[PDB]
């Protein structure tokens, strides 16, 4: 096996790893690193090439292409450099200092984020998704863990990451998709319909629901009820939960959390919803 990307000797020459670990998955690890040349902070994603006994260099090359494709989009994280060693491919990504928006969806930080902030963040998530769909790219993994912030004091801008699930419209529903956290799967993924751009619009409704109410819209007593809630679209719009959420926001969420993907609006339409037309 031969190496394609820059040598690991170069990575150790130009960068220094730190003790800060940003994320650890099963086959990927994200460590913070500093450039020796300039001192700038970056995020290094280490991706194991062998997974479950299969060569996955091709999968990683796909993720790089997509990252490369949306380099002009500020709503998508920027790929700076790529290195490779024996077992890993290393992605030098732009550093998101604010962390995951999942932080804001918890009640601990509920009182520091207002509806005027959610409107802006959701308007930025749509701009990013609009770009991906303009290029026949579905993210298929827009859970709050994969949407980051450039800053949190004060609130910054969003940065979409994690393109290991990226496909192109019309692709089949392979096993990889139907394995993510059950509470974020769309209904069309559960009965094996071909994925579409509307699959992302579902997860955008969940993110907006989770930011305004600080609650998971579908999670249940066990994974089994979670599936029933999803396939029956059993969301809670009760007065006790939405007494402090505007009506325009409820209309926005209810237009996206529809069972029939054909009825969900496109990103282009969502960017025109009355709820997003505040004059900041
Ligand atoms: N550039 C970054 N800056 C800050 N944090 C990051 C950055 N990239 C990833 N993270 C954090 O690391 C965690 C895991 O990284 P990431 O989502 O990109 O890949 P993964 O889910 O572990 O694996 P795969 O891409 O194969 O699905 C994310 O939840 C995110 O919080
Ligand atoms: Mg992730």
């Amino acid at each position: 096996e031969n190496l394609y990307f820059q040598s690991m000797e170069n990575f150790n020459n130009f960068y220094i790893l730190t003790s800060k670990e940003l994320g650890r998955g099963k086959f990927a690890v994200v460590r913070q690193c500093i450039s020796k040349s300039t001192g700038q902070e970056y995020a290094a994603k280490f991706l194991k090439k062998r997974r479950r006994g299969q060569d996955c260099r091709a999968e990683i090359l796909h993720e790089i292409a997509v990252l490369e494709l949306a380099k002009s989009c500020p709503r998508v994280i920027n790929l700076h450099e790529v290195y490779e060693n024996t077992s890993e491919i290393i992605l030098i990504l732009e550093y998101a200092a604010g962390g995951e928006i999942f932080s804001l969806c918890l009640p601990e930080l509920a009182e520091m984020v207002s509806e005027n902030d959610v409107i802006r963040l959701i308007k930025q998530i749509l701009e990013g998704v609009y770009y991906l769909h303009q290029n026949n790219i579905v993210h298929l993994d827009l859970k709050p863990q994969n949407i980051l912030l450039s800053s949190i004091y004060p609130l910054g801008d969003i940065k979409i990451v994690d393109f290991g699930m990226s496909r192109k419209i019309g692709h089949a529903c392979e096993l990889r998709e139907i394995m993510g956290t059950p509470e974020y799967l769309a209904p069309e993924i559960l009965n094996y319909d071909p994925i579409t751009t509307a699959t992302d619009m579902w997860n955008i409704g969940i993110i907006a629901y989770m930011l305004l109410t600080h609650t998971s819209p579908f999670v249940g007593e066990d994974n089994q009820e979670t599936y029933l809630n999803i396939s029956q679209v059993n969301v809670d719009y009760s007065e006790e939960t939405f007494s402090s959420v505007s009506q325009l926001a409820t209309d926005f969420i209810q237009s996206l959390l529809v069972k029939n993907p054909e009825k969900r609006p496109t990103a282009e339409i969502c960017l025109s919803h009355s709820w997003l037309q505040q004059w900041d």
